[PDB]
């Protein structure tokens, strides 16, 4: 038995809430809080742990980026801090190779990362990789084939379509063909061997467009869209299906959850968050 798990996220202040949803009985577990509320963070899963990667506390004290990396046990119920990045990264993207954890981009106070770090959790140990082409806050991650691929994002002063692509043996970056539509704060995740990028923010408005790339062609095709346009969305693959959890509209916290079927290429709304929020991390386990 797996589930939707969301931590943290955003509304009006950072959060703690840890949720996870059950695709089958519908229903949302409160579990443990994270140790500090945190919103721009990602999740991502390592051996059956589930980890909260850098993201920002924005308390009604103080605005801070984080560094930190924390870990959740469900045999446990129980957190337990990791040893943090080298740097503060809020609107952090993650991904995973080979049971290590790959976080990218992200800023910190007015730093928009270029720079790219790795977690080895059978040393708790972060190293340094090489750094993207571009920097990128609000990046979307995705890894298909052992490869890495950072796509979309803000650079400080244009929002990005552009993707590049890390090989880890050869420590470099590579740009691959670019997104259709300029995207931050896409949703970036992986399903039946294409990347997928859902919605986000282009400067202008929050988008409900999907599109999906495929290396064999190296070309992205949009796919059936959204019902509801968002950006800084938590985005998850259980059994088969792409999931998308809240964000933001330009108005409002959603807490919409909704649910692509690849085999119609359909979106359905499925759920409700028990809260509106944007700027979650999400992954199963």
């Amino acid at each position: 038995g797996r589930l939707i798990y969301t931590a943290g996220g955003y509304f009006r202040q950072s959060l703690s809430y840890l949720e996870a949803y059950n695709p089958s009985d519908g229903t949302w577990l409160r579990l443990a809080d994270l140790q500090v509320p945190r919103s721009g963070l990602a999740g991502c899963v390592v051996g059956g742990l589930l980890y909260a990667v850098g993201g920002r506390n924005n308390s009604p004290d103080g605005n801070t980026d984080s560094s930190a990396l924390d870990c959740y046990n469900p045999m446990t119920n129980q957190w337990s801090p990791c040893a943090p990045m080298s740097v503060p990264r809020n609107r952090i993207g993650v991904g995973v190779i080979d049971g290590h954890i790959y976080a990218v981009g992200g800023s910190h106070g007015c730093i928009h990362h270029n720079s790219v770090e790795r977690y080895e959790p059978e040393r708790d140990e972060w190293h340094l990789v090489a750094p993207m082409l571009t920097r990128r806050i609000g990046v979307g991650v995705a890894v298909l084939n052992r490869l890495l691929y950072a796509v979309g994002g803000f650079d400080g002063t244009n929002r990005l379509n552009s993707a590049e692509c890390y090989y880890p043996e050869r420590n470099e970056w590579r740009m691959i063909t670019a997104m259709n539509t300029i995207r931050s704060g896409a949703g970036v995740c992986v399903l039946h061997n294409c990347i997928y990028a859902a919605g986000g923010y282009d400067g202008q408005d929050q988008l409900n467009s999907v599109e999906r790339y495929d290396v064999e062609t190296e070309t992205w095709t949009f796919v059936a869209p959204m019902k509801h346009r968002r950006s800084a969305l938590g985005i998850t693959v259980h059994q088969g299906r792409i999931y998308v959890l809240g964000g933001y509209d330009g108005h409002t916290f959603l807490d919409s959850v909704e649910c692509y079927d690849p085999d119609t290429d359909t979106w359905s709304e499925v759920t409700r968050m028990t809260s509106g929020r944007s700027g979650v991390g999400v992954a199963v386990t």
